[PDB]
């Protein structure tokens, strides 16, 4: 009938553009030899060294003069000095193609659709990558003129990606920028002697480029659509999801200085497997009867996935290459793994609505669900909803107005479930784990053992191992949800928006719980643990209009605000801290997510501010001074507060529509302001020793720490040990999180129909775009993401070129 | 648009009909008694006891009178006797049940379709089954009225089956009827004691139920077709197709009798994939000024399948159940498994076509094809083609035979290469076998020892091990093929059919070629071995008619025949056997599969027999005697002659359609005339010891084998050694497989378009049918499937009601 064809295409470069700054293997000296002398022990016996020339100023304080480093960080000479940018190291540009093309038929009769489409992905991480392909084809047919309709709807994917190992951008920015990228054969370079068990990022990228999934999934629905008469029909449709991944990762082995593998080799070749199906049926019957109008609805739909995976793994190869580690070459020993899980969901529901004239319409609806992951006492749980409003610009009286073109008034109350909680919540389990898997220094948790005494060569007795304590009174978390708004529209249709209101209260929520530390392995349950109040305004406002000059625009802002309350608890789950003051204050009556806290008042600036101050166990000159709440003259642990809140004082966005003489420029601006963070990252950036493992990088600002020589700086001096527990939990680590994203901006030129008609064309148009481009923050924060204060990198900026096309 | 429906249901219940019948357990012994007489020893020594009183019969011949054995076969009373129809007890009356829905919607803009099929198949061995579901889900679009359609194909398989394990009708046949199904507790039965090392076929069974894989495939094309003007269209097409397998295989232990698992218990979980994808590009150009007709063709083709598989192994298992059963409960010792292979194939062709408007005709055709498969010298291959045909009827000189409608003389010449042959055919191939794999008495070839002498107790040393030797210079294996032949039609359409004759001759046949013993291990290779010849006539002769009592008719006939012959062989492989010849004698001249061997003139009646005979190593009373080709008195290794050959002396079919009042009646029927087959069935039917396994079960007819008490049979004297080497070849084992066989039969009955159409059908038809219902024998065959004459049972006997209907 009408044919319809849109291709469009794109490229994307993607570019870090921000990141904590390291210290310089320069400064990484400077470092060391402040903290050493700040402690009062010889700067020169160092592990690294780094040998310094010092000394001091005439006012005793120690100076600076000089560093040298011995060009290699041995006496043997095999790993040369360098001054490594491993951000830089292990950091591309990255670039992204996509093209999409699809066409849509539409006869009466039926109406088929296509879609081919692929994407490309070089990752900003170095060696890594990905693509997908997809295929669309959905199709119906209408078997008797306006009675039976059949259709199907079907997605055809597959994916295959060289994901970046577990954190490696943190693992870069703490390997010392001394260490250097090759050795001096030409070997991958890496620690030596008591720099710090860092492996090489670089290289294990390189180790890791070969591992790669390859990911197919199919999912769609056919459908019957039966209309057994006038405004009754009934139409049960039935649906799959099969998807699978299958991927072999290889162990080559490395020996970059002090980091040994001692030469393992091996193959794990693993599969994975998802299948949901589903399967409703619906009736609906609808009246219209002048003045009166009528939708109810009835139906059921039950769902059913079982996933399942599993693993063949295979050490020692002869050739070192992903052509010939298959598992059947392997020569020394093996493992299996695998296990599968799964759930079933069923539901049964009706809806009600109905409408006098125009004006004053209502709507119900009940459903009743049950969940394969509870007992029977619980399975199921019935919720009910029941909506209405008030079209009042129909009010007649209301009419004469007429410049105000719609206003509605809307209530609803209403119940919903949430069973999403894990397949065996409800069990004690226990897992027969013999320990044929890997851990990290220790932790098998086996059950196997040479009870024997004859070291092994052999199959050991295996047994059980709690994995869980159950919980067969486990219930739905039914959350009780609220809303009244108003709705309104103005000026033809130039000015519309919304205000609404709602009050959000779960009960009976569902966490997993870490049992107390006495219960031993496997203490964990699924409980429920009470109930959170959540509340707050939502505004919208749009003014859509079109100036003389020919300049269309359509602006349309938001602007929230919430607040967030704990209710009850079991004592318990209040006294552990998870909701959860940190166990020293329970969270009852304040916000989910707020914690408890020592406070910091700056640091001592001299030996008489440290006893013009509480009994501070490590307090001295330039460590940190936390203020007494005691008021007892003393710190010990009562000492603290509620120092963190989560919840933001509003949140805003506000989206810009332009259009003039065929160019087309959006904008979407989002923020919010008044918002405390909490973060880590300091640890980094502030201490030379906040930290488990000894001589890591850290962050450029510690160079401006409280010395002798610099003075009225906030940051601590520098240590080589946290005696001042400076790592406890502070207002050190909240800053303000208040932000402004420009989310997206996106530039665009429509070529005129009248010639873009020329080329057998009906849509043409060009556009520039950019995603993430910038952040507006606070002066008070340390740095790189606000919305991701735990992350020492920002999120990737990219920039796009694209057309679409029309026909 | 144009919406047709289809729906196509059929049941199907599908009945083994005969097998080889073999020994009631009272038989039996009656078969051992009798073989324990003749060789002339106490027939009550015998390991599974069984007292006979047997005697004399007043001619000094022995008499059996008598058994009895006890209700136990064992001194434990755990086993008791049985007479178990063992074929009877794993075999059911299978059932089968499809339905299949389409439908395709029609529009000139563009066609769809789509399509659900379902098909479900109990099989015909107990705990067996099998079932498909399949999505077809096509279209076109006219993206511009007839100048550019684009297009695809779609079609989704998902199988689940479990497979009835290798042999198992094959263990059942040869399992004594004395070993009861279920033991005297009611676990299974099983041997004892000297009863032959076999275990319960029904318990097998069993412990497979559960082995169960589930197959997904995915398989389509996409393309684009471009016709600028007319006459000239550019089409490119890719496609793929991409299965997956998956299943988990169940080890459980058993001890039943003398069988003994040790208590094992394991899992593997095995998957398979396989991936093919295809592409290609054809421009074809085709003229047509008014006399003359004209196309020409022109195009490329890539094809490349990677596949894959792996697989996890584990052992011991504290729940013997499929829903513990996984890698990760397991508690013993772990294997992995797993591989690849894959190829390539690159194609140009182009193609002619010509005519004086269907009088004389011409095409011409040329393709030069390569595979990944062979080494560089012998990549690409080049495969002309011409045939030519002349519709003598368009003559303007044979206007006068006016019952002559048509006549046409077609004539071809052509190459055709062939290419299936292994992925790494090519290659020496070192495989670093370590022993990981199962075996059957030994024999793992495991590369892999113990060079310490500790006995293990770890990883020992490994190896690699020659798996085949390569060529550097295999090549492809051409077919020149040369038809003439004769369409014809008479009598106004009503006497139509055609004779045709053709010659084929390959060369360089491409086979695996096993290395000479003294070469060992690898050995084995692909080479080009010379070539062969094969030469026909096919015959088709139809009769269609309509009587006067409204009887249509169409009978069409189809008669086959052919001669092989092989006409060059390399020495080494003309002397090892292989393509016929058995070692003795040169096929260079004879049909493929011609086998030689000694040449069986029945038993021996009387030691005068024996000895005015000639000498033969073992002969005896009783026994087989063999004829003296030689013609020197003795009988050696050079006294045999050709005594197989496999060409029929003629094939033909026969088709019968019948319409008579809207009964719809048909049949088909095939027949092979004059065919020696050899088999081995005789080898269990008629001997009690040429086997290599003790007592086993045997055929029937060892009970009217020869016996002084029974003489005139041509069945040899029952002996409990073959020291007669009857199972030499022989012709005792050559018979006579002439056979004809009903294919299917069907009767249906169309309800009358008239009143399908009140009720909106079109086409509504049941019917009934019947496959394989009943075969011809020929009576000089000992039994069961004369065209698969190695087999103990034949194809099973479908019927099935169905029904039609379209909209
Ligand atoms: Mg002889």
């Amino acid at each position: 009938g009408q044919i319809k064809i849109n291709f469009d295409a794109s490229v994307s470069a993607s570019m870090y553009q921000s990141k904590m700054n390291v210290l310089n293997t320069e400064q990484y000296g400077r470092a060391m030899w402040q903290a050493y002398v700040n402690d009062g022990e010889n700067p020169n016996g160092n592990a690294l060294g780094y040998a310094y020339n010092w000394g001091y100023n005439a006012d005793g304080n120690p100076v600076l003069y000089g560093m040298t480093l011995s060009k290699y960080l041995d006496s043997k000479n095999t790993m040369p000095v360098a001054d490594t940018d491993w951000f830089d190291e292990i950091t591309r540009t990255g670039v992204i193609q996509q093209y999409n093309l699809s066409v849509s038929n539409g006869s009466e009769k039926g109406s088929s659709f296509f879609s081919l489409g692929y994407y490309k992905n070089l990752g900003v991480i170095k060696d890594t990558d990905f693509d997908r392909f997809s295929a669309r084809m959905n199709s119906d047919y209408k078997l008797i003129d306006d009675i039976l309709t059949i259709g199907q709807h079907f997605t055809l994917n597959r994916t295959s990606e060289v994901q970046a190992p577990g954190g490696i951008i943190e693992t870069a920015l703490d390997i010392p920028s001394a260490i250097p990228v090759y050795a001096s054969d030409g070997s991958w370079g890496g620690p030596v002697g008591g720099w710090p068990d860092r492996r090489n990022p670089r290289a294990v990228l390189e180790y890791n480029k070969d591992n790669r999934y390859t990911y197919w999934r199919m999912f769609g629905d056919a459908y019957v659509n039966l209309t057994p008469f006038k405004g009754f029909n009934l139409r049960s449709t039935f649906g799959l999801d099969y998807a699978n991944k299958q991927a072999r990762y290889f162990t080559y082995p490395y020996q970059e200085g002090t980091q040994t593998n001692n030469g393992k080799s091996a193959v794990e070749a693993k599969q994975e497997h998802w299948t949901k199906w589903m399967w409703n049926a619906i009736a609906t019957y609808q009246l219209e009867v002048g003045k009166h109008r009528g939708d109810v609805m009835i139906g059921m739909e039950l769902n059913r996935e079982d996933d399942s995976h599993f693993s063949g793994y295979k050490e020692d190869f002869s050739i070192l290459t992903p052509d010939y580690m298959w598992p059947d070459a392997g020569s020394g020993t093996a493992q299996a793994y695998g296990a599968g899980e799964g759930y079933s969901l069923v539901s049964f529901f009706g809806k009600m609505n109905y409408s006098y004239a125009d004006r004053y319409l209502l709507s119900l609806t009940l459903r009743r669900d049950g969940s394969s992951r509870f007992g029977k006492n619980h399975r199921y749980a019935t919720f009910p909803s029941v909506s209405l409003g008030w079209r009042i610009t129909q009010e007649n009286f209301m009419k004469e107005l007429t410049w105000l073109d719609d206003l509605k008034l809307r209530a609803s109350w209403g119940q919903t479930g949430n069973q999403e909680i894990s397949n065996l919540a409800r069990y004690t389990i226990y897992a027969p784990n013999y320990g044929t898997t890997d851990s990290f220094g220790g932790q098998s948790y086996g059950t196997a053992y040479d009870i024997t005494g004859s070291n092994g060569g052999g199959v050991l007795p295996s047994g059980f191992k709690r994995n869980q304590i159950g919980n067969d009174n486990i219930k739905w978390e039914t959350t009780t949800q609220t809303n009244v708004g108003i709705d309104f529209s103005l000026f033809k249709q130039s000015l519309y928006g919304s205000l609404e209101y709602y009050y959000k209260k779960a009960t009976d929520i569902l966490t997993e719980m870490a049992g107390v530390g006495v219960l031993g392995e496997g203490g964990s349950r699924w409980i429920n643990s009470g109930a959170m109040k959540n509340q707050g305004f939502e505004f919208n406002l749009g003014y859509r209009n079109k100036t003389a000059f020919g300049l269309t625009y359509d602006l349309n802002g938001n602007i929230s605000t919430y607040r967030n309350e704990i209710l009850e608890l079991p004592e318990t789950v209040a006294a552990n801290g998870k909701f959860g003051g940190n166990g020293v204050k329970s969270v009852v009556g304040h916000t989910y997510g707020a914690q408890v806290g020592y406070i910091a008042d700056g640091i001592f600036k001299s030996q008489d501010e440290v006893d013009n101050h509480a009994t501070q166990e490590g307090a001295a000159v330039g460590r940190i001074r936390y203020r007494d709440i005691d008021h007892n003259g003393v710190i010990d642990e009562r000492d603290q507060n509620w120092i963190y809140d989560p919840t933001p004082s509003f949140s805003y966005g506000l989206n810009i529509y332009l259009e003039y003489k065929n160019f087309d420029l959006t904008m979407f601006w989002q923020g919010v302001q008044g918002v405390d963070i909490i973060s880590d990252v300091k640890k980094k950036s502030d201490f030379w020793s906040a930290s488990n493992v000894g001589f890591l990088n850290k962050g450029t600002r510690l160079l401006n720490a409280w010395s002798p020589t610099n003075p009225n700086s906030d940051i601590p001096a520098l240590t080589r040990s946290d005696t001042n527990n400076e790592q406890r939990v502070s207002t050190y680590f909240v800053e303000n999180g208040s932000f402004l994203k420009l989310r997206n901006i996106q530039l665009g030129y429509t070529v005129p129909a009248v010639i873009s008609k020329k080329m057998r064309m009906d849509r043409l148009r060009f556009y520039c775009s950019a995603q993430n481009l910038l952040t507006i923050k606070s002066k008070n924060f340390t740095g790189e993401d606000p919305e991701n204060p735990n992350f020492s990198y920002p999120i990737p900026v990219n920039i796009t070129f694209g057309l679409n096309i029309g026909f």
